[PDB]
């Protein structure tokens, strides 16, 4: 068994009220477990909808009591979870906080707290707060509230859950204006689609690990946990709302149990009473555990390719929890499952994998970092001088200590302009790289520049939008910081009103360059107007290609409108401005504007057959489209082919039957004589004779194809006899069925009769 422990150092009074709080939590979480038990089998739409709400209500109250654990954040010490000291982990965080509540947010973290409070009134006095799918709140936010003991923020009734803490979580994020890095934006993208997307799924879709997605439960980190921490610490604590919540929840917990009892009869023989849950607690927990072990073991095989026996071993030893395994040191994993290979361990523990493969650490040195900092994010969240203090006190080996420092430095030196000495100076002045990165995002340019080594290039790579503004001539460092802070980033500086920027001290040339209004100010002399059009429409091409009515409507004179559209003056007073523009932006220029069946009918007929391009080639070559149409009707193939760009393909599309004759091996001239003489390939097959085709200069081979005789010529019959055989009888098929003696009367030999018949 792994080590869970904690000692209570509060007074006797504080011991009593703390056990009171924890036991209420256990009782609330029993409701989560009991309702979960019922939800395993569906009933009816209205029944399990009522059951779901009850479930969520238990989740809220469990969360609320969890928030109340360790209010003064000093009633516990030496909080140990699975051999790991949580006191040291929470103290390293910039916001600190209760190590007890910190433990609760972890799976089975309640075990350390239950031991400290001597909870023995119930078999498995669990309090969990990691519900995802059925959580009435945004799951990450829910855990962060518990972490920060926000009794004031945690709702005590599903009906009183603010949308901004659930589906509309975006409203809460935008309300307090916190810095958000690129990775966090990628995560929020997924969560906007589905706020209740599991973190393993988010990681899978972003090509990240769970740890990268989650981050530390502190503002100075990166991930969804860090983002929510960044928001929540900005929300002032409401003591009155907290006390109202505390005043109401005990009574609410009883109502939920009364509701549970009545609703349970709708699902079972006997009601689910408080007494029933307590007595069957151990069996309910075991049932949950065994089915989690199965699912976990399968996942270890499917996703991580771990052997079955090893997977089953790991799953049981760690409560069927992948996230518990993924944060467990290699040695601890190998102690409970000796058959585990390092590659298998590196497969599930991405932190271990990265520390070894991407940072050349030994497994033992990596295990030090995992036990002390949990992940890379933990190292980045930790102040440099704190890591150095840990080394001096002999609580970190040399290999582990130096690797920590290198990881902390590399986070900054990967930026252009930042060397080791400058990176180190930034860490000593601002603690950790995450703080340094957040200062840049808050545009604290002067603050960062107070450090030696931090000049223009460093500021260009660290501070978002700084390089963009400082590139504009006449804008120095001081003004860049003012503009960035005032409007909240480069893009919003660029969106600011013209008059605003002028009174900020910017020149019209600077504003023009900022908004890219150059080509639009050339079109119209005003800058505000040019910006309004850039805003209202899209580009210079959009304003230019606008209808003339709307341009006059915008306040443009007809002189300007023609100038904008580029309409020359012999076109302006020749027509009205409406038609003058219509004709100009239809053709290239002025001189290109200088451009049984009728002419237009023949034109559109040609454009349908050979295309508009090839048709114009024909119209230009000859007199008109009516002349081309006259050649087509007379099967003048050769003369049509005299046109450059017009080959067999186009001619075949123009004159019917030509392709057929070309396929049969006839030259264009030969096909022309046939089409002229007979009119159509159909009438050729129906009426033309071999003697007539030989007159047109055709050889016996082509004639066979033309008359469709090759199905008889192949039987070593000549064209003449095949033609006569195909004529007297219906078709080629009918000849084969003809009487033998009837063939003999026609003069056919026994060998030819044999070839025909078989």
């Amino acid at each position: 068994a792994l080590v869970y422990d904690a000692e209570f150092v509060g007074s006797e009074r504080e011991f009593e009220e703390e056990r009171e709080t924890f036991l209420k939590g256990v009782k609330a979480y029993d409701g989560v477990l009991a309702t979960r038990y019922l939800m395993e089998r569906s009933s009816s739409a209205k029944n399990d909808e009522e059951l779901l709400e009850l479930h969520q209500n238990f989740i809220l109250l469990t969360g609320s009591y969890a928030c109340s654990i360790d209010p003064t954040e000093d009633r516990y010490q030496n909080v140990i979870v699975r051999g790991v000291n949580f006191d040291e982990r929470v103290q390293r965080l910039s916001t600190g906080g209760s190590p007890a509540r910190y433990a609760i947010v972890y799976r089975r973290g309640w075990r350390a707290i239950a031991k400290a409070l001597d909870i023995d009134e119930e078999d498995v006095p669990a309090i969990e707060v990691r519900a995802v799918k059925r959580n009435p709140l945004q799951p990450a936010l829910y855990r962060i509230l518990v972490r920060y003991g926000r009794v004031d923020l945690m709702p005590v009734t599903v009906d009183e859950v603010p949308p901004e803490m659930a589906g509309e979580f975006e409203r809460l994020i935008e309300r307090y204006d916190v810095p958000i890095d690129e990775k966090e934006e990628r995560i929020l993208e997924i969560l906007r689609e589905n706020p209740w997307t599991p973190h393993d799924e988010i990681a899978r879709r972003l090509g990240l690990s769970v740890s990268e997605v989650e981050g530390e439960k502190d503002p100075e980190s990166s991930g969804i946990y860090s983002l929510w921490s960044r928001v929540v610490v900005n929300i002032e604590y409401d003591e009155r709302t907290a006390k109202r919540h505390v005043k109401r929840r005990d009574r609410l917990l009883e109502e939920l149990y009364e509701h549970l009892e009545e609703l349970s009869e709708r699902y079972l023989r006997h009601p689910l009473t408080r007494r029933w849950i307590v007595e069957h607690k151990r069996d309910i927990m075991r049932r949950y555990l065994e089915q989690r072990i199965v699912e976990c073991a399968l996942k270890l095989q499917d996703r991580y390719g771990i052997r079955e026996d090893v997977a089953l071993c790991l799953a049981r030893a760690f409560d069927g929890s992948i996230s518990m395994i993924a944060t467990t040191p290699y040695r601890t994993l190998k102690d409970v499952c000796p058959d585990l290979t390092l590659e298998e361990a590196k497969s599930v523990n991405r932190t271990l994998a990265t520390l070894i493969d991407e940072h050349g650490l030994s497994p033992d040195a990596a295990d030090e970092l995992i036990e002390h900092f949990e992940s890379i994010a933990g190292i980045l969240a930790t102040d440099l001088e704190e890591i150095e203090r840990m080394y001096e006190e002999g609580r970190l080996s040399e290999e582990a200590y130096r690797a920590a420092v290198e990881i902390q430095l590399a986070e900054l030196t990967k930026k252009e302009g930042v060397g080791r000495k400058t990176a180190e100076r930034l860490l000593r002045a601002f603690g950790n790289p995450e703080r340094v990165k957040q200062l840049a995002r808050e545009f604290e340019i002067e603050k960062l520049a107070s450090v030696e080594g931090v000049g223009e290039r460093v500021l260009r790579s660290l501070v978002p939008g700084y390089a963009s503004l400082i590139s504009i001539r006449g804008i120095d460092r001081e003004r860049a910081e003012r503009l960035l802070k005032k409007y909240g980033g480069y893009s919003k500086v660029r969106e600011a009103g013209v008059e605003e920027l002028r009174e900020d001290g910017l020149t019209d040339a600077q504003i023009r360059e900022l908004k890219g209004l150059k080509t639009l100010e050339s079109i119209v002399g005003d800058l505000e107007k040019a910006d309004e059009l850039k805003r209202k429409y899209g580009s210079a091409s959009a304003v230019r290609r606008l209808p003339v009515e709307e341009l006059r409507e915008l306040g443009f004179s007809d002189d300007e409108i023609a100038e904008i559209k580029g309409i020359p003056k012999k076109l302006r007073e020749a027509f009205d401005l409406e038609t003058a523009a219509e004709l100009y932006e239809r053709y290239g220029s002025l001189k290109e504007i200088g451009r049984e069946r009728s002419e237009e009918e023949w034109k559109e007929w040609l454009e349908r057959k050979v295309g508009e391009g090839r048709a114009r080639r024909l119209i230009e070559y000859f007199g008109s489209a009516g002349e081309v149409g006259k050649l087509v009707e007379n099967a003048e193939v050769s003369k049509l082919l005299e046109v450059p760009g017009i080959g067999d393909e186009a001619v075949a599309r123009l004159v019917p039957g030509y392709k057929t004759l070309r396929d049969a091996g006839l030259t264009p001239a030969e096909a022309e004589r046939v089409l002229k003489r007979y009119g159509s390939v159909s009438k050729v097959q129906e009426g033309a004779t071999p003697d007539e085709l030989r007159e047109l200069g055709l050889g016996d081979a082509k004639i066979a194809r033309i008359l469709g005789l090759r199905s008889l010529v192949n039987k070593r019959l000549d064209v003449d006899t095949a033609y006569e055989l195909k004529r007297r009888y219906g078709s080629v098929s009918a000849v084969r069925k003809a009487p033998v003696k009837e063939l003999r009367e026609l003069g056919l030999s026994d060998r030819k009769i044999a070839r025909i018949k078989g």
